[PDB]
């Protein structure tokens, strides 16, 4: 990727700034900028690629039980979380939080058994986050 | 991608900015910008790109359990929470989350079992985010 | 993508900001801009792209359970949320939330069994977010 950028307040080209109590006199402030930018990106010249599959079969006892290609059984983000009391009391608390299963941005770009791919895959993330807040 | 930016308050080209109590007194302030920007992106010059499957079958016994090509069985973002109480109480708190799933944002691009893919798969999420405020 | 931009409150290419108590008095303020932007984005120059599936049968015993093509099953974002109680309250509580499954945005490109795919696919969240406020 290119220029991805997180920037926390006052982003500019070019800043002029005159803040507190301050005195700005007489003064000549002249600038010539030149700032041509020229972008040749994720740019292809191919001939003749290919992606190709193919199965052929033959003579077999393949009966009782056959699987071709994969078997995929994963666990992921899998949770059980049990919680078990008998007088649970919450009283005169000011900010409480329970949270068994919370989250923010979740991205999952390919997942699968099988994949052919040709060229450019991306994932970008910008943020700010607080999670409690309570002076 | 390009220029994929997070600014969190200000974002300008050229910026002058007199704040407080300032004087600000007799000038000449000039200014001569080129500023050309030319994207050539994501651009493909391709020939004869070919995407292909074939299955074929031949002579068999293949009966009591087949399959043919990917068998796909995960768990993805699974849960099981289990709270179990009694007397279970809140009195006179303030600000009090019970939170047993709580989402943000998703994105899932592709999920398969098989996938062929030719070209440019791009994800992007930017946020500012609070779960709680309550001072 | 190009110029994928999340700016939180003041965005401006010139910006001329003369905010509190502040004397801005006579000024030769002079301005010459270009500014030209040429874009030239997903242009694709392709000859004889082709995308093939067959299948092809020959005698054979497949009567009792046969599956050609892959075999889907996964779970996804999957939950079985249990809260048992018995004399479950709650009194003069001001700012309570229970909140057993809750989602903001869910963005799913392609879910499949297969999938062939030629070109671009984009997917992009820009948000600002507050779960709870309650001072």
């Amino acid at each position: 990727s290119i220029d991805v950028k997180y920037i926390g307040v006052k982003s500019a080209y070019v800043s002029y700034d005159v803040q507190k109590r301050t005195i700005y006199l007489n003064i000549t402030n002249t600038l010539n900028i030149t700032n041509n930018n020229y972008y040749s990106v994720e740019v292809e010249n191919i001939t003749a690629q290919v992606q190709f599959s193919k199965t052929v079969i033959g003579k077999a006892r393949l009966n009782n039980i056959t699987i071709i290609g994969p078997l995929d059984m994963k666990q992921i983000d899998y949770t059980v979380p049990t919680v078990i009391a008998e007088e649970m009391s919450y009283m005169y608390d000011f900010c409480t939080l329970i949270s068994i299963k919370v989250h923010n941005i979740v991205l999952m770009m390919q997942v699968t058994v099988t994949t052919t791919y040709f060229g450019h895959s991306e994932q970008i993330s910008q943020e700010r986050y607080q999670y409690v807040d309570c002076g």
